[PDB]
């Protein structure tokens, strides 16, 4: 299919338009057009916020999924509520692996000690404006052990764990009740592979 | 009075107060700082919270599906932001475009299908609306399935690719197609293709 590669791109320069917790960078480049010629200089403002590890907590025995609820203020303007039902996830630091970030986050966010893990899919959230890549892992979990609300809150990350059947979690995606990219992709993947995953982990 | 809306979540918009939004950078895309306070699960109100949010508008996405030939029409184009974590920045994607003032998702999807893939969409059906990455961006993308005749597909920036639905899906499985919009749309299609083909029979 795709034939053009990095040798068909000429990155002239990159600049940081804003640098705070996250960064907004300007990529200035030329690339090959489908007629074979090179383009003029193109400018693109890219949102740089590192990359993420996502963990789909799935209990094979109970056929349940563990969801974490937390506020995502960015969802405010286009959603009925900024509190979303999500997957366990966290930013990949230094030389951490996607598996260890996923397993560590399952402990911090859901109080779950993941057993067997298996890679799922790795996706670009929105290639047109952010470099962010998210790698999904499905982790074998015992849903009966998720933690509850924290008495003394972590105001940087206040989470409430929800345990639902796999079928209901999938239905909520179909219904738009779960609509963040990581959860949609992970739960759609589960719906497409659950019998095989259950048999494998049986 | 009317009963409140049902929420599968604990708190709603009335449980958070946005103090103000400050622009960190303004270009065609912007980076804002939301300052707010919100109820905590332990029943207390939080301290002010500050988050940087990438504001880049919202998009309409169209999965071109030919139910009779069981084919999908993909578009190929460079996405420079994919450069640092992909072998090549040229990605296989769905037809897509930004929704502007006074335009419906369907208007945009139908227009973009013509200018990106030279396709005249017949019936459309809403699939799913997703938040790309709510932890850092407000971007919302609404997906629709557009009924097309894959034989009528048709450019210096975008190349059209007609493949079978199974090929497109297998490419998602192997990681060859890995942008959120395409993965979601094609996984949706893989789960609903027979029902859809029957509906459009």
């Amino acid at each position: 299919p795709v034939t053009f590669g990095k040798n068909d791109v000429e990155i002239i320069a990159r600049e940081t338009l804003y640098r705070g917790f996250f960064s907004l960078d300007l990529y200035r480049f030329r690339h090959r057009l489908f007629n074979g010629q090179m383009s003029h200089e193109v400018r693109r403002e890219i949102f740089e916020r590192g990359h993420a590890a996502v963990l789909l907590p799935f209990d094979p025995v109970r056929d349940e999924v563990v969801l974490i609820e937390q506020i995502r203020i960015a969802a405010y303007d286009t959603s009925e509520t900024p509190w979303l039902l999500e997957m366990v996830a966290g930013m990949i630091e230094e030389g951490e692996s996607v598996e260890d970030v996923a397993r560590r986050e399952a402990i911090e966010e859901a109080g779950l000690i993941v057993k067997r893990t298996k890679p799922v899919l790795s996706f670009l959230a929105s290639p047109g404006g952010t470099s962010e890549r998210s790698s999904i892992m499905v982790g074998e979990v015992d849903a009966t052990t998720a933690s509850g609300i924290h008495g003394l809150a972590d105001e940087n990350e206040d989470i409430r764990v929800h345990v639902v059947s796999r079928e209901q979690a999938y239905q909520w995606v179909e219904e738009g009740k779960i609509d963040n990219a990581a959860s949609v992709i992970a739960l759609q993947w589960l719906q497409l592979h659950h019998q095989a995953l259950k048999n494998e982990w049986a």
